[PDB]
């Protein structure tokens, strides 16, 4: 009975899944996991696992709120390390892109972001777009949408999107619309 590999230190940032690991001298024997000295209960955002000799914790999409000491135990024998994670700028994993659409039709702007509890807001030049029989919005968790109904000569111009949460580098991207003849 001994840890053959201690818990490893992990540097990351918000908006990423984190797995943290160690290894015991005995196959599949379950460990007691802890964080900030508290019992690390597997509950949706937090998970823990055991293998044929390794032991695991996974935080599905880390928050800066999840940083600190993590610990893994087996009766008398324990190991511990730190998770270090900054507030990154909330940014796009796909980014919005330019569109060419014929005037009778619709134009579907689309993007996707780093982190699961994100909010989105849509724009044309300085003006924010409200849902007004012309600009239609949807979310699919990490993914965001703006459908524009009709693409007139006036509907051309710079559009933008804002990805936003708490005040962590609120990222912004643009895309120009074009009318097809």
């Amino acid at each position: 009975p001994a840890w053959e590999r201690h818990l490893q230190d992990v540097t990351l940032k918000e908006g990423q899944t984190c797995t943290m690991t160690c290894q015991f001298s005995v196959p599949n024997v379950k460990s007691e996991w802890f964080r900030n000295g508290r019992v690390l209960k597997p509950q949706g955002r937090v998970k823990t696992e055991v293998e044929h000799k390794v032991h695991k914790l996974t935080i599905a999409d880390v928050r800066a709120e999840d940083q600190g000491q993590y610990t893994c135990k087996h009766e008398d024998l324990e190991t511990s390390a730190e998770l270090r994670i900054e507030a990154e700028p909330i940014q796009f994993t796909k980014r919005i892109q330019n569109i060419v659409v014929s005037e009778h039709q619709s134009a579907t702007f689309e993007c996707e972001v780093s982190f699961d509890d994100a909010i989105v807001t849509w724009y044309k030049g300085p003006t924010e777009l409200t849902e007004s029989q012309k600009y239609n919005f949807r979310n699919d968790g990490r993914c965001h949408y703006m459908t524009i109904h009709n693409v007139t000569p006036d509907d051309e111009g710079v559009y933008s999107v804002i990805a936003r949460l708490e005040p962590r580098g609120e990222a912004r991207s643009t895309a120009e619309l074009k009318g097809e003849l």
